[PDB]
């Protein structure tokens, strides 16, 4: 033969998918938004009550 | 500091007993005078 040709690379986009994983525990703890007034970085405390006894 | 009225919900509990058994409510007017007891009768024999 000796088709000393034109060599190219091709580099296909399709992806071999690696990583599958599940989050069991975020999904069943609940999730809560802070009424806080101001948009601060500082000691986000927020304090909620008990219930009574 | 923001208290936030979210209860925090702790206990839980149950009277099974208390919901079981039966319950009397005598004439208040003669469980006044008779000193809060009454008398009820037993299967004869």
């Amino acid at each position: 033969a000796l088709n000393e040709g034109q060599i190219v690379t091709l580099a296909v986009d399709e992806i071999i998918e690696t990583i599958s994983a599940i989050t069991p525990m975020a999904q069943k703890a609940k999730k809560y938004t802070p009424p806080a007034a101001s948009m601060q970085r500082s000691s986000n405390t927020i304090w909620m009550p008990v219930e009574q006894e």
